[PDB]
Order: C-alpha cells, then sequence, then structure tokens
C-alpha cells in the first residue's frame, strides 16, 4: 500500500534528518566551513581545478557568489586563485595543501556521525543500503 | 568492500542525494510562498483548528514574538485569521482560513511527490528494504 509505505519512510527520514542535521551543521560551524564553502572544496578535491564560471553553474549562483565565498576561504589559506591557462582573465580554484586537509577533517567528522547510526545496521542491511543509496544517487545526477 | 568503506559510500550517496532534494523540497515551498517557520504554524493550526501565539510558540521552540511576526505575515496572505481569545479577548488565537487549508495541503502534496519521483526509480523490493532501513535507523538513536 504506496500511500502507508510513503508515510512510514517520510516518518522515518524527517526524524532521521532532525537528528542529524543539527550534528553535521554543529561540527561543520567548529572547523569553520559553511555548507557552501564545504561544496566548494569537494568539487575541489573531485575535479583538481574549475572555473569560478564552473562552481557558479554546479552550484547555480552567480559568478559573484562564488568569488565571495572564494574571498572566504582564500583568506583561511584553504584555496588558491590562478589566471586560467587558456585565457588569462579567468580564474581557477584549486585546493591548497591546508585546504585539502580542512576538507578532510570535515568529511570524517561527518563520517563518523553518520556511523554511529548505521552500525546499528547486520551486514545485510548495510549492503542494501550500499545498493539503494547508490542506485538513487545515480539516477538523481542523471536529469 | 569493508564495513568502513560501505559506510564511506553511503555517507557520499547520501550528501549527493541531500545537496540535490534540500534545494528541490526548499524551491517548492518559496514557490508556494511559504517559509519552513510558517509552514510549521500552518501545520500545527491544522492539527489543533486554533491556537494562541504562545502554544504555537512553545510547540516550535521559538519565541512568542517570532510567532507574532510569523502570524502577522500568514494573515496578510490570508493564510490564517486572528481573532479574540473568549477567556481574555486581549489575547489573540490563530486559525486557518479555508485558503490556508489548502496552502497547507499543496505544499504537503509538494513534498510527498518529490519523494514519490526519487523512490520510483527503486524496485518494490527495495522500497520494502529502505522503510525497514530508515525505521530501524530512527528508532535506534
Amino acid at each position: 500500500s504506496a500511500d502507508q509505505l510513503m508515510s512510514d519512510i517520510q516518518l522515518s527520514l524527517q526524524a532521521l534528518f532532525q537528528k542529524i542535521q543539527p550534528e553535521m551543521l554543529e561540527s561543520m560551524e567548529k572547523q569553520g566551513v559553511t555548507p557552501a564553502q564545504l561544496f566548494v572544496l569537494a568539487s575541489l578535491k573531485k575535479h583538481g581545478s574549475l572555473k569560478v564560471s564552473e562552481i557558479a553553474e554546479r552550484m547555480e549562483v552567480k559568478p559573484s557568489a562564488v568569488t565571495l565565498m572564494a574571498d572566504r576561504l582564500e583568506q583561511k589559506n584553504l584555496i588558491a586563485r590562478t589566471h586560467n591557462t587558456k585565457d588569462r582573465r579567468v580564474i581557477d580554484l584549486s585546493l591548497t595543501d591546508e585546504g585539502d586537509i580542512k576538507f578532510e577533517e570535515v568529511l570524517a567528522g561527518r563520517k563518523a556521525i553518520m556511523a554511529r547510526y548505521l552500525s546499528f545496521l547486520t551486514e545485510e542491511e548495510m549492503l542494501q543500503a550500499a545498493h539503494i543509496t547508490a542506485k538513487l544517487a545515480q539516477a538523481a545526477e542523471t536529469d
């Protein structure tokens, strides 16, 4: 009965979120980074280098919004700006050593929080959860 | 894959899912003309009929002064009514208008459709596994 099943899940997800979101936010605030800054750091760990216009695009915000995130990060010495080799006028971002370390400290913090919940799963359920979340995340990236 | 790597892949899938689902739910609400704080006012009135500002404030764990601003704007939108309390007429009761009731159901339907879509990617078997897993994670901690 799909509708009861959706109500069960919604209630489950809503309780997990209210419980996990504050913990994530509090851990971030202590490491000094916001969700948007974390998003930039993660995009740069994955892609190595990105144009300011590329990050703006993925985040669906104005180039100027990213430039302010970049200012905050550069001031904390977590990223560097360089001129693009194809067009000197366009700005590339990349991680510094210190930014790589900061992205890793934040992520490990997030992992440790999640794993307190996930550790109540049996091995069968862990494997199921790996597969379902990966499949949902794949289908969602394709839009 | 080890147990700690699995928990690592799960985290990264959840993170990618959440960063798509959060903005979509927000967007759906912004389009409806209702903030998350306002929705909670509408939800409480739907569930209980009429409440004083203080009672709503207590349920939301925010200051009465905040709920008073929320009520003023909701009244302006014609989503709630403000009336005199029977016991003390200087105290205000809040209740839904039919427009507010409709708005509230529209917001709930918008959220349910966003989640029916993410889950339509799963088989029924997987749906049932996801329900059991989420239910147990919720009851554990």
